[PDB]
């Protein structure tokens, strides 16, 4: 089955290809990327595109205390036929502003590296808290 | 990578073990299973549990015009540690009404069948419409 990406004890645990991306997000998020055990996770941001690789790097690029990305999934076919697959990644955040910043984070990364694909993203709000909290 | 669930042009295509659940939702949702162009898909429902099995059936149980479930995926690890895996499936809908009816469609099945466990669920809202409609 599908397994979520591993947590990082040290920054060297991050896959080499996504290492420049994980660092940038870190510095950018800063204390916002830190976990705030007050906050319940009702929010996320869904990145989707045609390229599964750039989304894979993004999945392993955001891994933090307050910002966590799920593995690489896909959206079901729009019509009766099989459309070209649109892969998607859910990055779960702790609030409305954090998710906005995670959206800005990837947008900033895309401005730094035009060779990286320019993705699509939408803010997500869950009505119920997701069990991303550590006991 | 992961693959989106293959659409069904007919009832038989649903996996043998998951057949009764699919037919249940088809009658239960009814007119709500219709595909309405007027409403873009801003909504969804995420079911989650430890059992990847019950999520598989559900993922292939909801496939309709106005109801599309994605592939079986998972939530990120709660802490820096490694935790027992919590799987999840996003059932996408074009409105708050259909999605809220999808949620109780599962509960109606759960109360009917003691074998299928009780899955925690949350209503999902996206601000930007997802590309779930014909080109």
């Amino acid at each position: 089955y599908q397994q979520p990406p591993v947590p990082y004890r040290q920054i060297d645990d991050c896959p080499a290809k996504a290492r420049p991306q994980h660092i940038f997000y870190r510095r950018f998020l800063g204390k916002d990327g830190r976990r705030d055990p007050k906050c319940q996770w009702k929010f996320a941001v869904i990145f989707w595109g045609n390229d599964p690789y750039g989304l894979k790097k993004l999945s392993q690029a955001f891994q933090f205390g307050g910002v966590k990305a799920g593995p690489v999934s896909c959206l079901p076919h729009p019509g009766p036929d099989q459309s070209p697959i649109t892969y998607c990644v859910y990055v779960y955040c702790q609030n409305k502003d954090t998710s906005k910043k995670v959206q800005m984070a990837r947008l900033a990364w895309e401005a730094s590296h035009p060779l990286a694909g320019n993705l699509q993203s939408s803010i997500v709000k869950f009505k119920k808290p997701l069990p991303l909290t550590q006991p």
